[PDB]
């Protein structure tokens, strides 16, 4: 069980994460209203929310996403898109670690996530910094679904502690690195990570523990079914690095559960 | 705005209509349980419901669907799939009428749906007749989404009057013929047709009335949004051939609205 305000926040950033796929966007001028097809992001459309900067297939990892300004909620939101086809992305997912002492000593992260981020970090940091300067009062939020969720988690860990808090809301994110990287994520000040999972979603169960991955704590776990609407009672806060009894349970996982966080996500009607 | 009992039927056959796309049965032998992927048909799975005959790309229209036995609800269900890529099917959709006197006098129907039905009619009639014999007190229901709705409607008009009632539940069905056919489907005895539409779904708006097409009355119009759950209070019975102020409004239409009838339909998570 979670509060009404936190629920609202979860719902909202699920929608900012969905909008990265379903935005009628990119090649889209900054200052343009954010809108989505197929009722993917109505809470974003109600807000006075506009693109600050769009990126598409940027750097080494072909990164895609947007930076947004939201005058109603007082946010600067960096939203990273997951893969265009999650099924093949999961299939070709490689489990190699690389060191990232730059982020925390002793830390190793998934190699493709950290290198995709690393390769666009300098541009996007500057874009965020610019927006922070313009709106010092506004709250900085990074978010994403799936691989997008990963990238937002990495960028957060990397960019925190430079003066402004960075909250992270992740939906169906994979593990992003080794224990230690997990531990850092569980305690790092300068922002909070809300790591949201749904039922038996496959993606947060990869990379597997066996390959040297852990999940940060806590975990926000939606227990309502696929295509079922979520209420506050359906969300369970689960404490403990690599805790079991939320998404991390011993049963057959599901791709469709990956695509239903509050609403349709990771696909566009 | 509709009865609970009617809302429950509408929901059940939306799910049988969704199963024609989802829940693997590709060669599933007769008598196996009906199930779907992606929580597309839970009310069906909850019933004691089994396949009688599966068909696929059958006849000239590459018609696909199944016939089921439902012992819990006491039904014999013939469910037609719509198109495997609806956006395309929408783009390739010819508006030509053809005479269909055999069904009714002065009646013209859409050439492709009519022909497609006619090519499978004998084999499917025989399979329904068999089940009707083994279960004389079960209700015969034909149902379908999109193209599947057109077909079910045509098949119903074509096989009624043989001694067993056939009810038809269509979802997001296009127009199937001319005003004289609309009339025949409005008043025909030996069953009821329940023609359900959602919001500004585009498909029930095609073929255009400006190509000689008309809609049978009544229409059951779902006013709740895309990705929004439906209650009995969100459905409005609209009376009159080519009535306006349900789905048939001059506003701009939408494809995602076509894929949300009670739940997700015409696509599988
Ligand atoms: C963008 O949204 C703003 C505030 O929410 C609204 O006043 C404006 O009409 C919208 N702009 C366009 C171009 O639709
Ligand atoms: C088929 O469903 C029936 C009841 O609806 C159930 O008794 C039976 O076990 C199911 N068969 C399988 C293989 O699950
Ligand atoms: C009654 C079942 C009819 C379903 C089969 C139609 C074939 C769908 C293939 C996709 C081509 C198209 O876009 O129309
Ligand atoms: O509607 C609510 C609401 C609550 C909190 C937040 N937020 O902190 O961004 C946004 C929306």
């Amino acid at each position: 069980e979670v509060s009404q305000d936190l629920f609202n926040q979860f719902n909202l950033f699920a929608q900012y994460s969905a909008a990265a796929y379903c935005g009628k966007n990119n090649d889209a001028p900054a200052g343009t209203n954010i809108t989505c097809t197929g009722n993917a992001c109505p809470e974003v459309e109600k807000a006075d929310a506009t693109f600050l900067y769009s990126f598409e297939d940027s750097g080494v990892g072909d990164v895609t996403g947007f930076l947004a300004l939201d005058n109603t909620n007082k946010l600067i939101v960096l939203s990273f898109r997951g893969s265009r086809s999650i099924e093949n992305w999961i299939g070709n997912l490689n489990f190699d670690l690389k060191e990232i002492n730059d982020i925390c000593s002793g830390c190793r992260g998934h190699d493709g996530f950290t290198s995709s981020w690393r390769s666009v970090a300098d541009t996007l940091r500057q874009k965020v910094e610019d927006a922070v300067r313009e709106h010092p009062d506004y709250r900085v939020v990074f978010t994403g679904h799936s691989l997008g969720g990963a990238l937002a988690t990495v960028a957060g860990a990397d960019l925190r502690g430079n003066g402004y808090d960075i909250d992270v809301f992740s939906y169906g994110a994979p593990r992003v690195g080794n224990r230690a990287f997990a531990e850092f994520l569980t305690v790092q000040t300068g922002g909070t990570l809300y790591r949201i999972t749904h039922t038996n979603d496959i993606v947060p169960r990869l990379p597997p523990r066996e390959f040297g991955y852990s999940h940060s704590s806590p975990e926000y776990w939606i227990k309502s079914g696929t295509l079922v609407p979520v209420t506050r009672n359906d969300i369970v806060k689960i404490e403990g690095i690599d805790a079991t009894g939320g998404n991390n349970q011993p049963n057959i996982p599901d791709i469709p559960a990956h695509l239903w966080y509050f609403g349709l996500i990771g696909t566009c009607l």
